[PDB]
């Protein structure tokens, strides 16, 4: 199965037991690459690629992201779902909804952790 | 489980073994109402409500449809996913994409079977 993560505690691994709201019986290998957890998406910042408020993002754990990838990012202690774009020592977390400005991260002043790579979505 | 269904054979039920590619281990009651199958969507006709080419539509089997519901419909032996609209003896199956014109059905002339209601999506 796959854990469903609703809240993300500060300064703790995302896959910590205390973050798990419930469980889904779907096999991890349903997705490719294999999913490690499902994360509830909040808001409509990614609606133009069909990821809507309340969807569950299937997430493959990785700490490195490549330009163009849809990633889960922790900026400070806030978790967001955004498209990744790195400009040298700058990172852009791009929304897929013209109503939301790109979030700029200066890797020198702000902590950024990539929590993983989107490998799918479950909508219910 | 939930059977995953690709192409659909003529004059056989959608849940016929010959249509099933594999089973997903997700619980049918993960969805509400409960799903009966997952159907592979083709093309971008429903993109405006976040249903994209290749998505698996979670479907609750029912044979009746109400105006504005996103349904699986079979006209002759072509299966489509569209928004239902009926006035008297005529039905329009509406796209959620401005580039796609309505499919019109004359219920006096053509058989229309509702195969079910959309209750969710799995994208992988
Ligand atoms: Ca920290
Ligand atoms: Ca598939």
């Amino acid at each position: 199965g796959l854990p469903v993560i609703g809240r993300v505690a500060a300064d703790a691994p995302i896959l910590a037991e205390q973050n798990i709201e419930e469980s889904c019986r779907i096999n991890p290998a349903f997705f490719n690459p294999r999913a490690d957890y499902l994360l509830r998406v909040r808001g409509m910042s990614m609606k133009d690629i069909g990821i809507l408020d309340g969807d569950l993002l299937a997430v493959h754990v990785t700490r490195e992201a490549r330009n163009g990838q849809v990633v889960v990012a922790r900026i400070g202690e806030e978790v967001t779902v955004k498209r990744f774009k790195r400009e040298g020592s700058k990172v852009w977390l791009l929304a897929e909804n013209p109503e939301f400005a790109p979030i700029e991260v200066d890797l020198k002043e702000q902590e950024l952790i990539i929590e993983g790579l989107s490998v799918g979505v479950i909508r219910r």
